């Protein structure tokens, strides 16, 4: 079933979701020469002061800490949105090495990780419905970049050890998503889709300007996870992003 690997990555997509070859897929390359600056953006709202996550799990593709969606806790309004987007969980695409792990790229430049903060447009009632809209996803992308530690990503990075192999989950209440954003929040903004199948076109992208930064040794740490699960062959958790696909007609807006 699909993975990142030689026979089952990427480039075999297609077979099993025949969408993959679609109009408006995602991560794509930013070319900021050519993205227009839209005056009519309003701000991005991200209220993740109540935000109550529950849970980090490793499923095999890479680790999500999932939120409590049931209530309007941490969210996403403004910028191109029309509607409030409740945050269901996080998680990372990140290299074997420091100069790939992005999905997107900014002018074909790729940066070690890419973190995406994943919420769903309240309007349709659940996630399971959210995901059959063209506006039922807004997925927030920051680019994560080698230098000085990130104090927030610390908490993540400790409890790596216990999540390694997929299929294994920790309890991971109490962590607070605000220390994982960068100082604005300047923005590109394009329709697109998520990056794993099933590769629906659900998704306004919206992806930060300014990256954070994290040591090597937090990133390090990434790299130690696993795709398999216990009891099989070890395969390290390295370079789970799928390269950027054609824009096709569509334009980038950027908020400057
Ligand atoms: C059957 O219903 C579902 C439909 C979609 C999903 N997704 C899991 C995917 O792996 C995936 C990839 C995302 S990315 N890299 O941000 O573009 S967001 C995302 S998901 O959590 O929305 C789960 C259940
Ligand atoms: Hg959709
Ligand atoms: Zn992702």
């Amino acid at each position: 079933h699909w993975g990142y690997g030689k026979h089952n990555g990427p480039e075999h997509w297609h077979k099993d979701f025949p969408i993959a070859k679609g109009e408006r897929q995602s991560p794509v390359d930013i070319d900021t020469h050519t993205a227009k600056y839209d005056p009519s953006l309003k701000p991005l709202s991200v209220s993740y002061d109540q935000a109550t996550s529950l849970r980090i799990l490793n499923n095999g593709h890479a680790f999500n800490v999932e939120f409590d969606d049931s209530q309007d806790k941490a969210v996403l309004k403004g910028g191109p949105l029309d509607g409030t987007y409740r945050l269901i969980q996080f998680h990372f695409h990140w290299g074997s090495l420091d100069g790939q792990g992005s999905e997107h790229t900014v002018d074909k430049k790729k940066y070690a990780a890419e973190l995406h903060l994943v919420h769903w447009n309240t309007k349709y009632g659940d996630f399971g419905k959210a995901v059959q809209q063209p506006d039922g996803l807004a997925v927030l992308g920051i680019f994560l970049k080698v230098g000085s530690a990130k104090p927030g990503l610390q908490k993540v990075v400790d409890v790596l050890d216990s999540i390694k192999t997929k299929g294994k989950s920790a309890d991971f209440t109490n962590f607070d998503p605000r220390g994982l954003l960068p100082e604005s929040l300047d923005y590109w903004t394009y329709p697109g889709s998520l990056t794993t199948p099933p590769l629906l076109e659900c998704v306004t992208w919206i992806v930060l300007k300014e990256p954070i930064s994290v040591s090597s040794e937090q990133v390090l740490k990434f790299r130690k996870l696993n795709f398999n699960g216990e009891g099989e062959p070890e395969e390290l958790m390295v370079d789970n992003w799928r390269p950027a696909q054609p824009l096709k007609n569509r334009q980038i807006k950027a908020s400057f």
